[PDB]
């Protein structure tokens, strides 16, 4: 009945990355901290997909992290939109009459697929583009994650299509190894995620898009409007969080994480304590 909706869990979504973790965490803590609803995270989720199917089913009262193009291409099956303020509201706007499920505006930040060298092998061969490294591609050893190779739309099959090469090895392993396989040297190239907050330290270099193959990818929270329906307060409290966190941020909180061995829940707290909760 409607009288135990204050005692009912609000179970948050996050997919196998530091990012969806970090900001799962933060929304829980940030609604326990406001109100008497208990909160759990449901980790793993493995994909935009999985969440998606995930919110449709009762599974996950809030997706913590999903992404404006990811959900344009995957979920919505659109032409993709190279504008972020077009994509951002084509997605508010199909999500609500589709599904009946409310796209928030961004935290701020957007968490991109990017080409990625050491800034040595960029210096050396002045690497600024991924159109730069097409006549080096039969010679390089490209490092992906586990789930690019089969991805529709902005996958593999379609980056060869529209760039026009083909790298001399591709291997997959899981996103957060990427990082020091080419710090390491054992691959020249990897398609990294832009939030990660080992590429600054690591002294790596994102090559610029130049044909424009990835759609935005701000970031978002995804809520049912029955969950909103059934607890009027979280509107307000998913609200503190939008626009407060910025690219340079989510990367500092990802380095808590991956690079100073802290754990989600821990970073969110700490973050949470310095900015005061969001209210000062
Ligand atoms: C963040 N980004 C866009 C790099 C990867 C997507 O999360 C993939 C996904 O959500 O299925």
């Amino acid at each position: 009945g409607l009288s135990a909706a204050a005692d009912q869990t609000i179970k948050i979504g996050a997919q196998s990355m530091s990012e969806s973790e970090i900001i799962a965490s933060m929304l829980g803590q940030l609604i326990e901290h406001h109100t008497d609803l208990k909160t759990t995270t449901i980790k793993n989720l493995g994909s935009n997909a999985v969440q998606q199917q995930a919110l449709m089913n009762g599974e996950i009262d809030i997706a913590a992290t999903r992404y404006t193009g990811t959900a344009l291409t995957g979920t919505l099956r659109m032409e993709p939109e190279k504008d972020p303020d077009k994509a951002l509201a084509l997605t508010q706007r199909e999500f609500k009459k589709r599904y009946d499920l409310k796209w928030y505006d961004s935290y701020g930040f957007d968490n991109t697929y990017a080409f990625t060298v050491s800034k040595e092998l960029a210096d050396q061969y002045h690497l600024e583009t991924v159109s730069d490294v097409k006549k080096w591609a039969p010679q390089l050893k490209l490092g992906v994650d586990n789930y690019w190779m089969k991805l529709k739309g902005n996958g593999y099959q379609d980056f060869t299509k529209t760039y026009g090469m083909t790298f001399g090895g591709t291997y997959p392993m899981q996103i957060g190894l990427v990082y020091d396989a080419v710090k390491s040297g054992k691959m020249d190239i990897v398609l990294a995620y832009s939030t990660d907050g080992r590429i600054k330290s690591y002294g790596l270099k994102m090559l610029k898009d130049d044909k424009q193959f990835f759609p935005p990818y701000d970031c978002s929270p995804v809520v049912p409007e029955k969950v909103l329906k059934e607890h009027p307060e979280l509107e307000g409290i998913i609200k503190k969080m939008l626009g407060k966190i910025d690219t340079a941020t989510m990367q500092e909180l990802n380095y808590e994480v991956d690079g100073n061995l802290k754990e989600p829940s821990v970073v969110a707290k700490e973050y949470l304590e310095k900015h005061r909760y969001f209210e000062s």
